[PDB]
This record gives structure tokens, C-alpha cells and sequence, in this order.
């Protein structure tokens, strides 16, 4: 079980696989996940994935608890740090 | 939907919306929110609204979950930073 994050729209491009874990823009990056990337991800059933628009976890959160294809408009490529749970 | 930020009592003056996050004073101020100002707000059903006295997250909280036209005496223009859910 893990989030898998993807480059494009509907799973396509890069992937990068996370644990449960509060991570910074920083520490995103040395998982190889570039600033304003994301588009498109994959969460296991009963876990939860706040996405930041800034920097250790300020600026707009948008959340998700299923796959998600799409990230929606406002959310997409803007992903700078993201906490992770399994609950 | 949306939180949307008044400068006067009673919905008057200017306003600002803002999705769910956690808002710093630099990046309210980036959103045209600026400091001491805030007096109403609306809240849409279900939402959280944490409303903090200073930067960061820090000093007095005033917390609300409804269409409020006036804050409260304590907490009239002291807005410095917030945290908004969905939930
Ligand atoms: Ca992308
Ligand atoms: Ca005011």
C-alpha cells in the first residue's frame, strides 16, 4: 500500500510511490517529485492526502481519499508539499 | 464554494474567497487580505474556519462554522492568519 503520484492526466508519465508521512517541498523533491508536477494520483482505500499549494503545508489544501484521475483545475501542477495518512 | 472574507460588519465593505488551507499573513496578503482587517465572513455548511490572532498559526484562535456577520469584539480586525476545512 502507498500513494502513487503521477506527472499527467489519468496515470500517465512519472510515478513517484509515498508512505504515511508529512512531506516538505524539499523532501518531495529527493522522492523525485519535481514542484507543480502532480496531476494525477492514486490513494489507497481509507487513507487520506492533503495536498499543499506552498511550502510546509501552507497556501490552499485540496484533499483526496480515492484515485483520482484528475486533480481538478485549481489543484493541478501546484503541489509543493503533501501529508500523507492511513486513516 | 468558498469562505468569503468581509472588511466591514454585516458583509460590507471589500471581500476576498478562499479555498479550504492554511493561510499565512504573507500569503493572505498576497490573496488582497490584509492584516487587522477582517470583521465578517461566510462559511459554507459543514466548513471550519480557524481564525488567528497572529502569524502562523499562533496567539488567540476564534473558530467558526457559519455565516457570521460580525466576529465578536475580541476578534474584529485581528485576523493575521487562518486555517480553513472542509469539514
Ligand atoms: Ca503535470
Ligand atoms: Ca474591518
Amino acid at each position: 500500500k502507498a500513494v502513487t503520484f503521477y506527472e499527467d492526466i489519468n496515470y500517465g508519465g512519472a510515478s513517484v510511490s509515498l508512505q504515511p508521512g508529512n512531506y516538505t517541498l524539499s523532501q518531495l523533491n529527493t522522492a523525485k517529485i519535481p514542484n507543480d508536477w502532480m496531476t494525477s494520483l492514486k490513494v489507497p482505500s481509507g487513507w487520506t492526502v492533503d495536498v499543499y499549494e506552498n511550502d510546509n503545508f501552507t497556501g490552499t489544501k485540496w484533499t483526496y481519499t480515492s484515485d483520482t484521475p484528475w486533480v481538478g483545475n485549481d489543484a493541478n501542477d501546484k503541489m509543493r508539499s503533501v501529508k500523507i495518512y492511513s486513516t
